[PDB]
């Protein structure tokens, strides 16, 4: 019984389950994290190296690894979606913006993922291809804009009950 | 029962996360450390914890940390000096006690005299928790994970 966040770069989902996480007094994990830790690189540098397949056979070992662990947070990457048995995972909170939104910002655990300004033609292109995948795959959907860490721990923390 | 895991115990400075980590690269396993999920957890490092929330709060954290490794598989952990000190260690997995002498530890990695006098009163958990004693000394890192490898029989 994990609590699992997904959803596009740039929306707050490593903060949001450390939040959480440490309100609830929960288990924090992250996909990226968890992977850059046992390389002992960052997410760009795998990319970057063994390119796309690999990182993607990583994520899918991270998402097996959380389908059997159990009182966790879990935040993961933008293309984590894609694993092939997400719902084992936990209950999936798919936290939602609009692009324009959520292309002007970054969280402080996504800089060892990617330049800091990517192209944002491309970005687009992967963002219309992820959404039908977040929404299928979520549990609960949670747009997120204009609100703060507060206002999201609350809603989450009332859909627990 | 022992969680499917590979638990490696041990003082600070016995190499626990780089071991745990490169058995975690050999064998294509998850690797998890104690001190960095806590750390994540928190936002702060291990010493600021310790200095904010005092001892106890960082045990009861460790604590929490071993309830979860025993209820998951496949990973290669490395846990801090003090982690022998949760409650069912034996849960977490199987465990690997890192040992060399206080002596030896202290040429890699403050209070010499108050450390060697922790060092002590540890040694007998974790020789007592240890499913495997694996001494350190003057072995680069292919020798252990060779060692390591031929007693899970990997």
């Amino acid at each position: 019984k994990n609590i699992v966040f997904i959803g596009f770069m740039g929306s707050g989902k490593s903060t949001l389950a450390r939040a959480l996480a440490k309100d609830l007094d929960l288990v924090f994990l992250d996909s990226d994290f968890l992977i850059e830790q046992k390389f002992n690189q960052k997410v760009s540098e795998i990319f970057e190296q063994k390119r796309e397949n690999f990182f993607r056979e990583q994520e899918q070992k991270m998402a097996d690894f959380f389908s059997s662990c159990e009182k966790a947070c879990i935040a993961t990457g933008g293309g984590f979606v894609n694993v092939s048995n997400l719902e084992k995972a936990g209950f999936c909170i798919y936290l939602k913006a609009d692009f324009e939104y959520l292309k002007k910002r970054l969280d402080k655990d996504e800089i060892s993922k990617r330049p800091l300004f990517y192209d944002e033609i491309k970005a687009k292109k992967l963002y219309n291809e992820r959404l039908s995948k977040y929404e299928q795959k979520a549990n609960f959907i949670l747009n997120i804009e204009n609100k703060n860490i507060d206002e999201l721990l609350s809603e989450i923390k009332k859909v627990i009950k």
